[PDB]
């Protein structure tokens, strides 16, 4: 279909899940594969190969269940794995109070121009990280704002 649809569409189905899961302290964490590919970490996880919905993306992270442990990577306009790895930062930058769903996130975005998303379950808060830089705790505006520049071509 058209590519400026699906791109609006999966920044409000992130929009959405990730409200839904700060609003109940549920981690996750996603990843958004670019030109760069994220195709071997995509092979770590259980394969989906679905549409993009926020229904999907609240359901994989719900707490103890198979699907949740782990990294949603997103591709082209599917929801390609859940549970994946992706690889750690070692940055001693990265604060100590953040958890492993951080450090994955700051990792993937050292080695790939992947656009991750995270959502804390100690906070809450969402945070994102790009170019291997991180960007704590952002509010719904920024969020938006972030998400329209880097994802919409
Ligand atoms: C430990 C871990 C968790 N989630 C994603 N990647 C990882 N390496
Ligand atoms: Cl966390």
């Amino acid at each position: 279909s058209r590519i400026e649809r699906e791109q609006h569409h999966l920044i409000e189905s992130i929009e959405k899940s990730t409200q839904y899961m700060a609003k109940r302290r549920i981690g996750a964490l996603i990843s958004v594969a670019r030109d760069t590919g994220m195709d071997d970490y995509i092979e770590t996880g259980i394969p989906l190969n679905a549409k993009i919905s926020s229904q999907l993306l609240i359901n994989i992270f719900i707490p103890n269940t198979p699907l949740h442990d782990g990294a949603v990577i997103i591709k082209g306009n599917e929801i390609a794995s859940a549970a994946s790895y992706l690889p750690l930062s070692d940055s001693p930058f990265l604060s100590k109070e953040l958890g492993t769903r951080h450090r994955a996130a700051l990792g993937i975005s050292e080695v790939t121009d992947s656009i991750t998303i995270v959502v804390s379950e100690e906070t809450g808060g969402i945070s994102l990280t790009k170019g291997g830089e991180l960007f704590r705790d952002v509010s719904e505006e920024e969020l938006h704002k972030i998400l329209l520049k880097e994802l919409v071509t």
